């Protein structure tokens, strides 16, 4: 008995055909709206990043053997509970690191070349040139990459190709990046010296609100800050207060705290926070780009997410766990 | 020596006044067509930018002119044959910052490919959903075709390679340095047929005039992205417009376009307007078109370097130290 | 006596200090909830505006208070029962300019019926064509329903009559002057079923609370236009939003709405936000909706008259001259 | 009888085909300039709209023509002198809906005086605050100047009286009904100097050509609001633009403007464009300007009535019953 939640409509037929041998229930809605009689039956659930797999929810799933998330991130799942109950958790670590790294650079270039402000001028038939739209060049700037994993290492490499000085912060210091010119530094040194800072760490207890009041105060006046990692890596209240004081040349955010309320229109069922309003206000500024968690959202990513998802599910029904060993977050035993 | 500067932004006037203070210097923020005849007659060296149209008719009114310096890479605004006939020297600035334009080109390419204008429209309407109208493509799955691989175009090709793009190149000079990095030089027709993103980096000449015309556009893939940061007359704007309306393009990025100067200098306050002005204005509002007002070059670094190189050319010339600025000559001695 | 002014715009501070220079005056641009308790305790006359919540809990801390003057028509933000049991007098400004709000209502009705917001979107895209998507209706062919025919609503009904509209009127009190001009007083349910445009002009009370709710919206014609310049809580925003999403309305014009103060005063900078904030922000983007930030009253004459009436009331109260401000009492002697 | 219809909207085609199937009817959705010469020479009756230019040149190609019917109030697009000289009859529709245009006129006035465009800009940026940049004015404090008190202008004056405006009027034909309602006729110069809002409602003729020019605009109050729903050529667009840039106006509202047909019919698709197109496009983007694409008339009742009157005129002419359509004649028999 296989359960899929938060599946877009157009994937519904693809998963029915690809998994025809199995007993499969598919919901376009999230797991909190699935009836308890279907939760009780599920041996394998497949979710995405807005399905909160809390202890409370997972307790209603006594037959659950494996959770597969169609994502790189897995911070939406209570792993400690899964470890203690013997539930396996899989993910898709590398459907397309390029998608997010390319999106990150799209935002950096959009901001540094002031494209949004130019577009506002052009709409007013203002084709003049003046200092309000005077751009900077990447080759004169320092890029600070926080997290040099699959996505961040690509961001670091695009930086180098543009002639940027590249600083890096990670617990794992990569030879390949060092040989190419990147310099690994303390967090405090990266925050102080960078002109463009970009976040590429997972959300964990250690990265929780790591960009906070204190860290933001260490950054250069006029820094550019990009977040394509997770919203809760950044203290949105501190971000907003700093923006209002003019701290930033620009902000690029593809992820932000309480995003799910906007992205899934949960305000139709009573939800809202001050952080939703803060983000909507920022979104209107001419030196801010907010995108709705779509850095991954390319044709290549969606094709790979399908492929890998089908592979993990078939592997598990046959018991061939060796086939999917690179997919485990919580593996055997 | 009597030195005349035209089209100088007011913010640059103090700089040139101090740097050239021991010359007989006259500075106009307006363009050369607006300069009084009594000033034109006296001038021995003029420094212009790309909207100062130095035609035979205008140049005839400057009987003392010895050198034209354009604060720019491009010199298609200058009647060189007339200059050669008359013995007028012409300099330019070949390389203040090729990176400015190459970076801008990629800014536009990524804007279009990640559909950021469309996304921004949705976010404004509180539409934070995801669906196929905003499904992006990846650069690393695409072929870039660079038309012109000079200072600017070669850098664009290298950025393309660094994104994992297949890069096709067209130029009359085939650079071994680009071949060895992975760029493949092809015929024009092959580049047009196979490229998903095409970017133009050739000068405007009689040979590149409407090079991108109805025929060449029809050879492109449906869904191509076309970028122009070279000169507007390299592309037939009437044919580009008709093609856009038939849905030929995934996107257009234009920093330069025919008749741009009417919009950029607001010449419609003096009675000027063309159909291409209205066509570009209509395209500017589409969610898959980016139009910028010839500002690919307009960075802080470019401006610094344009200042420095222009002051070096003027001082060299007044001294007679011509070998010092040999790299700046378009029409050199003698 | 000790006079306390709250929510005074910075631009008005020098005005009031000068007018009331003879008194012991404390002015705040912030609201009453952010005034220090020692100043709350001294206060014998307090002047406020509509976002100052004079709750029982807040009025508890003002043991020396004799008079509350709100610089406004509305007084729903003031606990009148608590004032009555404690002997606190309450004044307001009943008629600084009902024309300001009635003109605003009509600006909204005309905006929507003439589809100006949609036409503007088209024009911004250089779309100057004509088609059924901007085909307008005429007011002279429509029926207006006016709910509340007081100082503001009666003027709205008269504007409608001048436009050749059939005007239906609903109020707890019938007016002969309006009937003689041609308004037809009817029951609420008849007005709701027969009006093409419905506009609200009642005060917020326990009886008007969510007066426009699910049931009553369901009585409206499909395609009705609904205007609210009264008070936000007269309409159930959730039922409104739901009906809107099903296509109930040709248009909506809201100058007031539930939880408006969170947006108007940016209280989200201190943690506040509701789902009604997001519903209104979403509606605000629609091309058949106009949302304004409670500014129907906000004209130059209004502000002038509010300043004048306010010094009048304060000076009359500090003298014993209660007759002079007889018309200003909401809760009078004794 | 050979009947020719030009500039017919596609959705009207079946309707006129059914209405006139007893006749030899040729229907085009394009303008008269794009009708083949063979068809122009057959035509006994022609029905056109305001963008069909019936110049002497075009009419001279129509030897068999007895009657031109324009589906419009306006007839400045027909060379009347020619028609008289040659005995050609000319009808129009004088009163399908003067209320449409008069209501549109007040929709623009109210939009401008209540600063709705600027408020919408603020609301879009989540700025729901109140300050002097959105302080509105009140109509009832202002003087309206109506230039042209015909069918449309007279209604506009009446609405103004309904809003408590002092109404000044200028026309060569005085109407006693308007004086009896409280309108006051004055000289042009006095109307220009004294009015806070001015609205134009004259036909286009030699005498009204550029009526509103540099000199007339200079007589207006600084801060004036100017509206035009008459004809673009009544206003000197260049003078209006120049005055706007000097800060002369609190607002402008234009439903008609010089060279509008290039934008409205997209003639820039065929190489047309003028400076006034670009000036209008620039003004359209300002927050105190509303431009609409000649749609003041464009209401469902207007379209219904234009259809009915056009059918009656055609059916009458073919039957010879000229007495029926006596009210429709611009140029009547002999
Ligand atoms: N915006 C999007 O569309 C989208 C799409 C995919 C992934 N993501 C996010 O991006 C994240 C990164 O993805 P990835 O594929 O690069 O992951 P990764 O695991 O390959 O890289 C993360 C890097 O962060 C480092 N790191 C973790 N904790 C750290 C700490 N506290 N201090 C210093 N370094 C630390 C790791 O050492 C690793 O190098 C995901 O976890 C997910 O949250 C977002
Ligand atoms: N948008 C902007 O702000 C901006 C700024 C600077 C330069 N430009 C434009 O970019 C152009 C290129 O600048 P660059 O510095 O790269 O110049 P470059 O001279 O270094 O490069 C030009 C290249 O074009 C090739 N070429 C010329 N004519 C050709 C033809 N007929 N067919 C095939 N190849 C041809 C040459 O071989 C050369 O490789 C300039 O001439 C200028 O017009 C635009
Ligand atoms: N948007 C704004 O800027 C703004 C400005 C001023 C006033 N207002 C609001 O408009 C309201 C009306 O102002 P006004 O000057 O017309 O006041 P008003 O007292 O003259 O009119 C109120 C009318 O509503 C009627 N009414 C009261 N309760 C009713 C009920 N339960 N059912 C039917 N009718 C009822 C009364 O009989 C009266 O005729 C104010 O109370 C205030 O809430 C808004
Ligand atoms: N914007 C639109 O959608 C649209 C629609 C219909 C009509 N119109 C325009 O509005 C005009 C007026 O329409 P109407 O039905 O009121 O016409 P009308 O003929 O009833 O009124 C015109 C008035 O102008 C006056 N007038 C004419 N020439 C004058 C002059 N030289 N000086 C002073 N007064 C003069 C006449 O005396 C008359 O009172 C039409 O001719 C047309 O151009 C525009």
């Amino acid at each position: 008995n296989v359960l899929f939640t938060s599946v877009p409509q157009e994937d519904v037929p693809f998963y029915q055909e690809a998994l025809k041998d199995l007993s499969l229930k598919i919901y376009t809605t999230d797991v909190s709206k699935v009836p308890e009689n279907e939760l009780k039956k599920a041996e394998l659930i497949s979710v995405f990043v807005y399905d909160k797999l809390t202890e409370e929810l997972l307790s209603k799933m006594p037959r659950l053997k494996l959770i597969h998330t169609r994502s790189v991130g897995f911070d939406h799942i209570d792993l400690d509970y899964c470890k203690k109950k013997g539930i396996l958790v899989t993910h898709i670590p590398a459907y397309s690191p390029e998608s997010v790294a390319e999106h990150t650079f799209a935002m950096i270039l959009t901001l540094v070349k002031r494209l949004k402000r130019i577009e506002d001028r052009v709409k007013k038939l203002n084709f003049s040139q003046d200092s309000e739209i005077l751009a900077r060049e990447l080759n004169r700037l320092t890029l600070g990459v926080i997290g040099t994993g699959r996505i961040g290492s690509r961001v670091a490499m695009y930086g180098l190709a543009f002639g940027m000085k590249v600083l890096c912060y990670d617990v794992v210091k990569r030879e390949d990046l060092k040989e190419k010119g990147c310099v690994y530094t303390s967090l405090d040194e990266l925050l102080k010296e960078s002109d463009v800072i970009s976040l590429h760490v997972p959300y964990t207890k250690e990265t929780h609100h790591m960009i906070n009041e204190e860290r933001i105060s260490l950054m250069k006046d006029g820094v550019y800050l990009i977040n394509t990692a997770r919203g809760k890596v950044v203290d949105t209240d501190a971000l907003y207060r700093a923006y209002q004081r003019g701290k930033f040349s620009g902000l690029g955010l593809d992820v932000f705290e309480d995003e799910e309320i906007l992205i899934l229109k949960k305000y139709t069922e009573g939800k809202a926070t001050d952080k939703n309003l803060k983000i909507l206000e920022l979104a209107c500024k001419d030196n801010v780009i907010i995108t709705p968690h779509i850095a991954y959202y390319t044709d290549k990513s969606l094709e790979r997410i399908r492929e890998e998802t089908v592979k993990v599910v078939k592997a598990f029904v046959k018991g061939d766990l060796e086939q999917i060993k690179g997919n485990f977050v919580v593996g055997p035993s």
